[PDB]
């Protein structure tokens, strides 16, 4: 069935226990994920988003045997990405004179998919609202660039609840639609996971729009995302925790990640590490193989960090592609106050090592000295991996000692 | 037992079913690979190269079965790397006094991996010569960058045998020796990966080497390589196959490949080699995603192809990281005389496919107009598409018409 979210609101989504892979192989989805559609039922009924065009025909007919079609006053789109408006389409062939509420720049991204502008499209704009009776109403928040420019949020009043899309939510699926039901740590990692291969570089953004949000003073019981659990109890927790994100986030903590082709590159970045272990011991040090790792557990892990160190060694005269390809992806996301130091290991001329610390740079990292060594580190070699690992340390120290 | 190759020579090397990881995992094995080592015996006893360091207990164990350590007196190097070079210390550790014959290059690359300077290296160049007794000799020449700075082959007299190492190698395992006595196809198919994707940045290089060994006026009985087969009827056949690959190799093919988030590039990926099979019927059009792909096959037919087609979405204002990462591994191996043309869909301000097209031109590809289009084709936007690949068609035909 559907699931009762509070009152007259309930849950029409669908729950994705198999799926890996979001845009593309770019996000891996390793704890599934799950798509939050909503049904609002008083004097109007309101569809608030859909599901994943793969779930199609499973969503209309279960949308069926929990109200007749042509009794759907309004549908909502928050959001026009494929994950919750896929099943616009399907949905509208049954019911086309149905109206649709959207920001003007969901207009194009809907079109842009579907094809079809002849639907009742209804722009709106932060501060609109929308009555469906029994003195309750919808308020539509624009928030562009979080992270589309179509993205909106909508607010219920009276029930109080936010049903903020994909804001605040997660790839997390469970059979449980509240946060206080499920396991609290799974549910932390996935929100992180979330929003450090997502919103990281929109960053700036998050904070002035939650502060606009919460200068309108509208109360919060339930937060419902188009992904992941309902929020119900203290709602705002995933609020705090984004705002705390935002703020150019990193804890005690640096992340290196390498490839390598003779594993000369992979002990130098384990001689680095205890270099810095027994240099800083409130600095916690994670390694990773590119070639041999989850990607987004390691930009997870650059999130959190102070800084980072990137290791490639030189093959054909320039850098391992895994780390030109990772390494432009941290180009996308645009990581804030993190410092870095490229190294590795070469044959005879070399040249990766400082085409790699130009490209972080271009990241905007705060570039330190590089580190180079020549084939296979011999015990004098792996003292100046430590020694530079000591170096590391000492310099992105955040207190003295 | 060991297997003999000709007359008193005879392979101790390793067969390696289960390898489908080289260089990292930037060459992908799919047909496992072999470590040829070789023993030669007349007056004199010579091993040429050893094997993989995973296999150096059997390799030195297999050895022992074949002949007393003590009765080596020359071992022969012709290149470094650790799959020829890796049980050179479990090896040096029963006969230290062995002198080793290799090129001046080599002892850096040799002392690098393995850290035992003391052993009594004999630098050879161009032209030097080695007696082994009944008549026999061997001859050395130097192939400095084909592929590494240590590179050398070792030519044996009277058994006219070339020990050309990596040179004319393919990583191919089979339980028979001789490349008479293998499927053909397989054999071309791995004899061309390996060019393709470790030689072609050298391919300046291999003609006038070739060109210079055939002054020398040297018969050829036999190639045994360092990788796959024993070349011994027509051996000289992958002689020539290295002279057509070297000088710019090109077939009336076009490659195309990307990576999506939500198939709308791949839409256009379509409609373009539908536009091209309609213009030019000579053309073979392959197709790939590579991110669902083997990337040793994409660079393979990158290789063979007149001209490629990339394609890439917006992803974070910048472009797909596995596009990046594989247009990183192409400016290293220099492809010529080759033509280019970035394509891609974005959302809103896009950038991507310019990013693209730029790093094309940086890797060495003449590039034409890039084609873009927003969010999913529609039909009017997959003529565009369509009519971009007539374009391409038209501009890269290699006769009228
Ligand atoms: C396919 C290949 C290409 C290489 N190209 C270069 C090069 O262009 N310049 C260089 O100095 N060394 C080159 N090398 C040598 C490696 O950089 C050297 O072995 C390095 O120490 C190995 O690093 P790793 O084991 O951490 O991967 C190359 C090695 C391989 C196998
Ligand atoms: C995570 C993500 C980031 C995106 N970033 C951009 C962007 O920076 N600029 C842009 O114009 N479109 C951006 N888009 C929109 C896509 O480029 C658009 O959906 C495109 O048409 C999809 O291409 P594809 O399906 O071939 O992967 C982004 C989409 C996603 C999912
Ligand atoms: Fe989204
Ligand atoms: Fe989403
Ligand atoms: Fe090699
Ligand atoms: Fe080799
Ligand atoms: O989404
Ligand atoms: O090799």
């Amino acid at each position: 069935m559907s699931i009762v979210v509070k009152n007259n609101i309930h849950w029409v989504g669908q729950r994705d226990w198999e799926v890996r892979d979001f845009h593309g192989t770019e996000y891996k989805t390793l704890r599934g994920s799950s798509y939050n559609s909503y049904l609002i039922r008083e004097e109007k009924n309101v569809l608030i988003d859909t599901v994943k065009h793969k779930f199609s025909r499973e969503f209309v007919q279960n949308l069926r045997n929990e109200i007749d079609l042509a009794d759907i006053d309004y549908i909502v789109i928050n959001h026009a990405e494929e994950d919750h408006a896929g099943a616009l389409t399907e949905l509208m062939a049954q019911i086309p004179d149905t109206p649709i509420y959207c920001t003007a720049n969901a207009i194009d991204s809907i079109n842009g998919h579907h094809h079809h502008p002849e639907w009742n499209f209804n722009v709106v704009k932060t501060g609109d609202t929308l009555d469906i009776g029994n003195g309750k109403q919808l308020i539509f928040v624009e928030t562009p660039m979080l992270h589309w420019p179509d993205s909106m949020m909508t607010y219920l009043t009276g029930d109080a609840v936010l049903f903020s899309n994909d804001a605040f939510g997660q790839h997390y699926c469970d059979e449980h639609l509240f946060n206080d039901e499920v396991d609290q740590t799974e549910l932390f990692e996935q929100c992180q996971r979330y929003y450090a291969n997502i919103l990281t570089p929109f960053s700036r953004l998050v904070t002035p729009k939650i502060t606009e949000i919460l200068g309108f003073n509208l109360p919060v019981d339930m937060i419902a995302t188009s992904h992941g659990v309902v929020w119900r109890d203290n709602p705002t927790q995933i609020v705090e925790l984004y705002l705390k994100w935002a703020a150019d986030y990193q804890e005690d903590r640096i992340t290196i990640f390498y490839d390598t082709m003779s594993n000369n590159t992979r002990m130098m970045a384990d001689a680095i590490a205890q270099g810095i272990a027994e240099t800083d011991p409130r600095v916690a040090v994670k390694i990773f193989n590119v070639a041999r790792s989850d990607k987004n557990e390691i930009l997870t892990n650059v999130f959190r960090s102070k800084g980072v160190l990137v290791g490639t060694s030189t093959m054909n005269n320039v850098m391992m592609p895994k780390i030109a390809g990772l390494v432009e992806e941290m180009t996308g996301l645009r990581f804030r106050n993190k410092r870095a130091s490229a190294f590795g290991s070469h044959g005879w001329s070399g040249g990766a090592v400082d085409r790699l610390s130009t490209r972080l740079q271009d990241a905007g990292f705060e570039m330190s000295l590089s580190l180079k060594a020549k084939w296979r580190p011999d015990q004098d070699a792996l003292k100046l991996c430590r020694e530079h690992g000591r170096e590391i340390a000492r310099q992105w120290a955040l207190a003295p000692l």
